[PDB]
């Protein structure tokens, strides 16, 4: 194809067209779309940010390219190094809230790995693991287990939604709710295409499977893996796998992600916290039970607007452009039979043990007045515990999407600071953030996910993607929240295309020692800067901080 | 000081002497000893391998240098880059079995970080963590907790011996026995001196603590850390902390290692497996209970000679140069009231729960004939369960050292392959190894440590460091075992100075993609090759594979 | 000399000693002092900061070297480029409040240009200018005019104190009180030794004086200048003279600074502003009279503590460690017959014109209640108007030093933000700063100097250089004030050795475009980084931001 709306840096039109042609020849006309509107969580867009904060085509691809297999990826990379064309690799592109399929650098080629590279490569029962390609979404993994009847032996671990890529999420260091929630910490042996085009397999993935007739002559991409590949992440020597998470270090072709065997028992529940101020004691409560294991999976403490929101649009709670007052929340909270702050968790294993865990949990939370316990049964058909019920057992849903719906053309943007598991610290953070959401004229909506000795505070910024004034308040809110929290000793864990530089600038101990070490490693392996420049604020030297940052 | 026995590559004598003098001026005459015999686990040697396989001075330092604080380290590194002098950083030097304090490259300066850099920087109770300097050994950490009465709130996690460095062990990706056994996976935020001399703090360690009077003007080495430093290892962006384990990437000045709160209950035990062949069913038994959590800490399956050995010298079991026969083992096993294979584990938490866990464990192992359960009580004063009892609760010992004593001038050397948690695979591996120990004329002695979906097979090679013929059989055994296991799809997790190249050559999938990626990263950050060249077989380009490997 | 306390980067001791010897041979043993306490405004120290905020020897010289003439400077620079020794050029070293004689980089050689290079090169009456060497202080210039009877034709322009260098002050873009106060804007044609060692003369200084017998064969340093050198700063082409102010671009050997002819009339005065809040209207008052010229020189608006302070130690006003309250100020103000805010100015020229100017000024200030006008006559012998009287006519003093005396071992540190000439903006700034001085436990003391369309807010931080706790509060105050003002759209005009990086980081529009442009220019001309690295936060590339900034 002929003439894009946007060309990558320094590339002439003829060069775009030459590269472009070589590629049609590699992948098929069908595997490429040059770009001369947003879409659906259901039929996601690859060209840009659908939940866009900046201008719609602000971050935009020059062309979309679908590798049919690992070889193509090696081919595109060779060509990208020839022309100095930057690549923006995505698995599924559902990173909405963080940018979606959009590239940090506009005019880049978007590589949707997931279209043709969809395979469940293996589900190992004794080893209790699966091996996967980017196109493998969570629902897909589920359906794979169902139709192969694996449901009874092994459980999945899902984030709030069903359409994400098991792989991409893991690279982002994503999170889910079972005891296997730390996604990234669950991986073992992965394969990546380096910037040079060469294939690499990490850990025990480097120890080659022994030779045999059946396996002779297969392309490396195609070789089976050694016995320990997916059971011990370390392998031998420097443990380099992390340079692959939230980095521009390579293209991930496959990965092993550990699976939880059916636990022999499961009980999910809700505990409503009546007062806004209760977040305080609840957190001090959650603290020792988490370190101690009465608390198993990653439990979550939700704010009322989030459940109110899965339930209905702002408009069906109040016709007020303004943010709802603290009294209107208490009202909604009551109508819903929920609290100010809502706690979801789940029990795992023999009833005899669940029994004892629950007696302990139920007892600790009791120091909180007006506290109330429920089981899915004990609640309505449209309840959130009902949904999260499936969620805490590895079963995929999409009901949570309706929360994005609070506003007319709602779009989400995530502020994702981390806080200690201290009522005090959590209260402090909620304050700082809440206040600012206010000055911006927005309802504060959020949830803290309970790590073992840390918490992920996911502030859900919802806004009308069609309101310039607002969209502008959102960029002001963000950058401000970012500075305020850092001022308080807290930094974000993951972020959107537009705040990467800002957030990385936050991580400045000792004159930016961290970005600098990072820069040195990226230039070594990506001398031509072709793979995702700017990601996490890491820039190839070919990219000017003056021209590039934001 | 004047004239070493061995000079690093290409350095003239005058240069040695100049560098050497600059350094006395930096650290004090007292912090340095130029080298113009082996010693004790109790008073370890810094100059070379005490448990030496090769010739005694085979791997040897030119001088020993003790930095008084992080600044010195920055100073020595600047000087080392001036003269191109290689550094060999050690915390405590107890890596006997792997080389001890000895440097891969002889003539290097040995840096004992641990002498002056001994401090417990912090023990955080709410956060359930400690922050440490290299000189901090395990006993020391223990005594620190005792004398500050912290014993009742938090538990340590120790490897078999008490003298190691909490830090150094962790970098090596060492292992211990409580539920917090994966040492490395327990760290959060560490500080390292890069090859360039610049300071770096990982993860949330990069998010700087906010400013305040009390903290103004302190050297960076000296600044407190942000609130989340030690509670969430990830921070933001590429997770680079692993380039710091078993690598030549930097000098570790400090590290945060997570602590287990007193569990409210603990019960340790032993289960004797009568037949040599029982390893098979036991492993298939251990398998689902480990994935499921009836098995908590890292349990261990020991071979009889190991307990026989903590108990007494080969000489007090039999005067036979030859290896003891399979019948003599069954005899020793009986005299000791132990099995062929011995299983140690421990229970944690409320009796009500331990109760249920133990009923399940006790019941599974019963399909094994002649099986027998014991509690420390149920056994003698000199028993191993008695020792491991302290061990599985974080309490430090040294009784296990006597096993090194099997032979007259016993020295240990570790073959450390990894095997699946399959009776079949474990049996296969034990075979291959056992056979070879035989052809070498040596008693096979070993233990498998139970990971969750993998096992660490620690083969304990004991030999007389004073017997040339033998020492030679040992090098033959090793290199052979190394090739045989790889041929079987298994590779080692950690190794001695002398087998690093060999072992790394094993990890060759796709034309050595792994060592090559590694090499590229090291040259970038260590353009002058000054930090530990050759470690894990990773060589700076200034170092010739032809001249350097083994 | 033998062995310094501190060596510059990467220099060996022998190298220090070699360089050092070459230099004794160039300048005389007498012109050099190697350093193997603070001193006096009267006998200033060249080795470090006397008014030190950080640790005393924090910023410190390796050796002090006194060039006897421009050739030596060319010689030292050649040697400094040989060894890569950094130079820290000072004229007189009275930059106390900003660091004094101390070098940004410790171990640098301090060059006191002023000792041997003291000459008044010319005082041109028709052209109304003087030409000078660094050692030429203000008193000296005065005495030069007196003893050559030039007092009646031309007037000097002095800052608050008499000991500064006319030259050094100008480079710093210093300020004084007559109509010729913008020191830097008063210069024409200067001479500098480039980093390469070559001599340069700016503007019309490049147009060579025509040839003649009398002038034949003189060294260039020694050649007279063309007729227009000191009368039109521009010359022809790029006007590069500014790369010489507050920069590391070169060593200034001489400079032409324009002189004000005796005006034919002079009247100085004071106007007391009764209320703290009066700063507001007064500034709105000063505004149009300044743009219009009823206001001539640079008038100053002082805070009461400053006059109180020239008058007496905190101790003789109150024994209170705490800061004096707003009521105690009103008291002091009354005892002194002064206001809350005090305004000093001076009239110039024919009485007939002064007459009209004064009627206008006197009339505008009258909208302020309790306002009062005075002439030196109308006030006491120890008054500040009495001192500033000489000051506003170019006559040098030192009475103002006593203000440094507020505290026991008082030391000053200047926060020097700039504010609009708006009551509103000035009030806002005073607020922000005042508040912080409070949280630090310090009396706020300051003065705004009236530029024509801007004001220099000189906040005078006085502290006890011998109090660690305090010294620490001072560093906290500073860095905080720095961030707060920038947050308010205001940045500092000049600063201390310790806040240069911080302040430059403030000037970040468009990804730091400014420091970057600057860096590019410095490396070009100072490829070896030998001249003042770090000044104004500008670092040679040989200097690591990670190792260097603060
Ligand atoms: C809107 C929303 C989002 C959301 C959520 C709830 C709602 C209402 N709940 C989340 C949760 O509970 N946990 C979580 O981790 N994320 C949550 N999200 C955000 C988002 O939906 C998920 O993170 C989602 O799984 C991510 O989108 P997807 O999985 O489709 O990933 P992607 O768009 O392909 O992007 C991945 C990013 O990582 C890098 N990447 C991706 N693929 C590769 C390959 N092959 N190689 C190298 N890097 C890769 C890129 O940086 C890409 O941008
Ligand atoms: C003889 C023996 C050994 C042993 C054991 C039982 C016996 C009888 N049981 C072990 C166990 O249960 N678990 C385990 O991990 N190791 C076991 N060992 C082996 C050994 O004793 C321990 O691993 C011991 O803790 C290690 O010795 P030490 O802790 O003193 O470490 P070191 O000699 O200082 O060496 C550490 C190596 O790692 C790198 N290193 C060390 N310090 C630094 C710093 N500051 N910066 C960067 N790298 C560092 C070096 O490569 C050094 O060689
Ligand atoms: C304590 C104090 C200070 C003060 C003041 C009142 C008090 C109580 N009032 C001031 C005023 O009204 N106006 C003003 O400009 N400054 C005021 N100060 C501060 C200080 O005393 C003066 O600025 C003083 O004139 C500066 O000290 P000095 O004149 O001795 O300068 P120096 O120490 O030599 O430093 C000059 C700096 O500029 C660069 N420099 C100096 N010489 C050279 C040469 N030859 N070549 C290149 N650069 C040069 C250096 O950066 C040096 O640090
Ligand atoms: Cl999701
Ligand atoms: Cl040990
Ligand atoms: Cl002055």
């Amino acid at each position: 194809e002929f003439r894009p709306l946007t060309l990558p840096p320094k590339l002439s039109l003829s060069d775009f067209n030459e590269f472009i042609q070589d590629i049609i020849r590699i992948v098929g006309s069908e595997n490429v779309e040059v770009i001369s509107v947003d879409g659906s969580y259901m039929k996601p867009t690859h060209t840009h940010d659908p939940h866009h904060v900046m201008d719609q085509d602000y971050f935009l691809a020059s062309a979309i390219v679908a590798p049919r297999n690992v070889a193509d990826v090696q081919s595109i990379v060779g060509l990208a190094n020839k022309f100095s064309f930057p690549l923006w690799p995505i698995s599924i592109g559902r990173n909405s809230g963080y940018g979606g399929a959009a590239p940090r650098v506009s005019g880049s080629v978007v590589l949707d790995m997931g279209k043709n590279m969809n395979r469940v490569l293996e589900v190992n029962v004794e080893g209790a693991y699966c091996v996967v390609e980017p196109g493998v979404t969570y629902h897909d993994l589920h359906n794979y287990l169902e139709a192969n009847n694996l449901r009874d032996k092994l459980w999945l671990d899902v984030p709030d939604l069903g359409g994400g890529s098991v792989l991409g999420n893991a690279v982002e260091r994503g999170v889910g709710y079972t005891p296997y929630g730390d996604h990234w910490m669950m991986h073992s042996g992965m394969e990546v295409v380096l910037a040079n085009g060469e294939l690499l397999r990490t850990g025990m993935g480097a120890l080659p499977d022994p030779k045999r007739p059946e396996t002779m002559g297969l392309k490396p991409e195609d070789q089976p893996w050694s016995k320990i590949a997916h059971l011990f992440p370390y392998g031998f020597g420097p443990y380099i796998d992390g340079l692959f998470s939230q980095s521009n270090m390579g293209i991930v072709t496959k990965i092993g992600i550990w699976l939880m065997p059916n636990p022999r028992g499961y009980q999910s529940y809700l505990i409503t916290l009546p007062k806004d101020g209760d977040l305080k004691q609840a957190v001090d409560i959650i603290r020792p039970l988490r370190l101690g294991m009465a608390l198993q999976n990653v439990p979550t403490i939700r704010h009322i607007l989030l459940d109110a929101a899965v339930l209905g649009d702002k408009r069906s709670y109040s016709s007020r452009t303004e943010p709802l007052s603290d009294e209107e929340l208490d009202k909604i909270a009551k109508q819903l039979n929920l609290g100010r702050w809502n706690f979801y968790g789940a029990l795992y294993g023999p009833e005899p043990i669940r029994r004892v865990l629950w007696e302990t949990i139920k007892d600790a939370f009791s120091a909180i007045p007006g506290v109330k316990f429920y089981f899915p049964e004990d609640t309505p058909e449209n309840s959130v515990l009902r949904v999260r019920d499936k969620t805490m057992q590895g079963i995929p849903t999409y009901d949570e999407l309706k929360w994005i719906d609070w506003l007319p053309n709602g779009a989400h943007l995530f502020f994702s600071p981390i806080a200690k598991v201290s009522g005090e610290d959590a209260m402090m953070q909620y304050a700082v953030t809440k206040k600012r959401c206010q000055e911006a004229g927005l309802d504060f909506i959020g949830t803290f996910t309970v790590g073992m000795r840390e918490m992920h505070h996911i502030v859900c910024i919802v806004f009308n993607k069609k309101d310039l004034i607002q969209k502008r308040k959102v960029q002001w809110l963000m950058r401000t929240l970012i500075d305020d929290c850092a001022a308080n000793g807290w930094g974000e864990y993951r972020t959107h295309l537009a705040f990467m530089d800002q957030i990385m600038e936050t991580y400045n101990w000792n004159n930016s020692s961290f970005l600098r070490f990072n820069e040195v490693l990226k230039n070594a392996v990506d001398p031509n800067g072709i793979i995702a420049p700017g990601k996490s604020g890491v820039w190839p030297s070919q990219y000017s901080h003056v021209t590039w940052k934001l």
